[PDB]
């Protein structure tokens, strides 16, 4: 009869996870991920976020963010449909958050929790990372999320870049990230070559290719128009730099 949060991840069991995500996300599934944690110093907060193991429908409305996060303040609830508190690009997660002291009434207090979510969510998916095939399944489904992110959030942008995923020329039934491109490269290469199309296929055969693939350098496939925009904003990972070959 104690608020599920409340309790340490340790003593919580997984369907007890699920079924508490059954009782607020409209969701049959069990979720994806599942992300409890607990904030202390200056504020204290507990929380369980999920991440649906498929992008819901949300066709109902124009727009979009309708983050159903309970908000609580010491065990008791406020609203659920609480402003700031997460990213709009984030508004697919689902759960929790209760807070020691009163998040009030723009708010100060507000934003250093929406700072501590979205650290414990990027936290989230570089876990979800470490199974590449599960992290398929939430690419597949929130990929798009992510690289709203990346546009989005410049403080978490080189972080949330190593999220994205794409095909190569060295990568071509699987997606790669651009760690994995960045490690591939030989000693004399400096650049992150990629290319832009409106398809994989009217892509894959440019011309643009053979100068590299003679040099055997890899080249990403960019297909989405926010991929590209998001590549300039970038502009470089890990310390290389992102060029684009049909402009050279
Ligand atoms: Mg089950």
């Amino acid at each position: 009869t104690k608020p599920l949060w409340t309790r340490n991840p340790s003593d919580i069991t997984q369907e007890e996870y699920n079924a508490f995500y059954k009782s607020i996300s409209n969701d049959w599934e069990d979720p994806l991920y599942v992300k409890h944690f607990s904030v202390e110093g200056q504020l204290e907060f507990r929380a369980i976020l999920f991440i649906p193991k498929r992008a819901p429908f949300d066709l109902f409305e124009s727009k979009k963010k309708k983050n159903n996060i309970k908000l609580y303040v010491r065990r008791v609830f406020i609203t659920d449909e609480a402003e700031d508190l997460i990213p709009e690009w984030l508004s697919f997660v689902k759960g929790v958050v209760d807070s020691e002291d009163l998040p009030l009434n723009q708010n100060k207090i507000m934003k250093v929790i929406r700072k501590n979510i979205v650290k414990k969510l990027i936290e989230a998916f570089n876990e979800i990372a470490e199974d590449s095939e599960q992290f398929e399944k939430f690419y597949s489904a929130f990929s798009k999320n992510i690289k709203l992110g990346v546009h989005e959030d410049t403080q978490n942008r080189a972080a949330l870049a190593k999220l994205l995923r794409y095909n190569s020329t060295k990568s071509v039934d699987e997606l790669t990230s651009l760690t994995d491109y960045v490690t591939r490269m030989p000693e004399h290469q400096k650049n992150i070559y990629y290319i832009t199309g409106e398809s994989l296929k009217a892509v894959e055969k440019s011309p643009f290719l053979d100068a590299l693939k003679a040099k055997n350098f890899e080249v990403l496939f960019l297909t989405d128009p926010i991929d590209e925009y998001a590549f300039t904003q970038l502009k470089e990972f890990e310390g290389k730099t992102l060029v684009d070959i049909t402009k050279d």
